[PDB]
Formats: structure tokens, sequence, C-alpha cells
């Protein structure tokens, strides 16, 4: 019946989750436009996904998505060249095109020791802002940062997501891994690995041992050493299809 398909409808809309979209519904909150005139019921991330529906249901190019890319580059490296940010997701794959962009980032200074640094992100996130990339947010923690952008025009662009993360200097390699996939090579990646003795996940790679309960995280400096302490020749990300 014309209404499960109203819960479906909610769910399209990032912020509106399940539960969420339900308790909407009981309002008899079902449309876009019965969002609209109800901002008052949700939050600043459905505000902001509601605000963005349209916009967030196409795709980038990655003629943009590089020029996005571009953007968020340049800018870290002259708020510090220390500041090492991967743009990955299917995009980092030679992916035609994308939904949605995930700067991973570090910093030296942060490591899985101190944890407490959110200026490091913010600090960008600010920066991004002040140029007008970054334009709105849905939700800013003190590792990772949802949040709205879009490419500067002269005359225009949809409102992209876009994710950064903060991630320590020891483990960055592996995250720039994982979240590089697909779904499917990280499975068969982490299923080699088993095999020599090791356990890769989205942090470390920990050699295994007898009983698996085992594992002390070997240093990892770029994503080739991956590669390396499990004898895989690298594959470009480009060839990471499965
Ligand atoms: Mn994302």
């Amino acid at each position: 019946d014309d209404t499960s398909s109203s819960i479906n409808f909610l769910t399209r809309v990032t912020g509106i989750g399940p539960s969420a979209a339900r308790k909407l519904v009981d309002e008899g909150i079902k449309t876009l436009e019965d969002l609209r005139k109800n901002e008052d019921k949700l939050n600043h991330h459905q505000r902001i996904g509601l605000k963005y529906f349209e916009d967030f249901e196409k795709r980038i190019p990655r003629e943009e998505m590089l020029q996005m890319q571009d953007i968020v580059l340049n800018e870290v490296k002259k708020l510090d060249p220390e500041y090492i940010a991967t743009v990955c997701g299917s995009f980092r794959r030679g992916a035609e095109s994308s939904g949605d962009m995930d700067v991973l980032l570090t910093h030296p200074n942060f490591t899985s020791e101190s944890s407490k640094q959110p200026k490091l992100l913010h600090r960008v996130v600010e920066q991004l802002q002040k140029v007008r990339f970054i334009t709105d947010t849905l939700s800013k923690g003190e590792t990772k940062f949802m949040g709205v952008c879009q490419l500067p025009s002269e005359n225009e662009y949809p409102h992209r997501r876009i994710d950064i993360r903060l991630i320590p200097k020891d483990q960055y390699y592996c995250g720039v891994l994982y979240f590089t996939g697909s779904d499917i090579f990280n499975k068969n990646m982490r299923a080699h690995a088993l095999e020599k003795g090791f356990t890769i996940n989205e942090y470390t790679i920990r050699p295994l041992g007898v009983t698996g309960v085992a594992g002390e995280p070997l240093p990892v400096d770029s994503e080739q050493d991956i590669f390396d302490y499990i004898q895989w020749r690298y594959r470009e990300p480009k060839d990471r299809s499965e």
C-alpha cells in the first residue's frame, strides 16, 4: 500500500534513518513537501540533506570530482604541508563518476597515541569554508566531518557530499587502502593476507599466530608496504576492481 512507499522516500533523505523516518510518518510527514513545511521536526542533518535532496541524488563526473580534489589538496597544503590528504573512494580507482567525496587526512602530529586533536581537522574544515568550497555542514565531529560542498562558477553546480576524516599517521595507509576498496578487493586482499599469517583491517595489519588471538601492528608508511607484508605485487588503485 501507498505508505510503505512513504517510509522509503523518507530514508532517501540523508539524515533520515529508518526509526527516524517512521516517527516522522506518525506526524503525517510523508512527502518531500511534508518535510519542507516542517523543518522543525528535523535535525540539522535531516534539514541539510532535505535542503539538498535533489543535488544529493545526482552523481559527480570525475571532471568535476577532480577539480574538487584539486581544491581540497591545495588548501590543506597551505595550512601545513605536513598534511597528507588522499581523496579516496571509487574515484581514486579511476571510476568515471562518483557518489560522494571523501578526503582522508592525516598529520604526523597526530598518532594513535594522542587522539585529541580536532583542530587538526577543524582548521581545514574552516579553511575549506572560507573559500566557499564546503558550503554547509551536516555533522562536524572531532575525527570526521560530514558536510556539503560545491565548486565555484562565474555564472551552476550541485552540492556534493564531502567527507573528511582524520586518521592517525600510524594508520592512515591501512585506511587509505580500505576506503579505496572496492569492497571485493578488500575481501580478497584481506583474504590473501590471512593465509600468509596476517590480518589487515582499516587501521592496521597485524601478524596473526596460533589460535588467531594475536596481533601487534606492523609499521606502515605507504599502501605499498601492506602489499609487501603479504607479498602481492602492488596493484595500483585502478586494478582494484576485484
Ligand atoms: Mn561518504
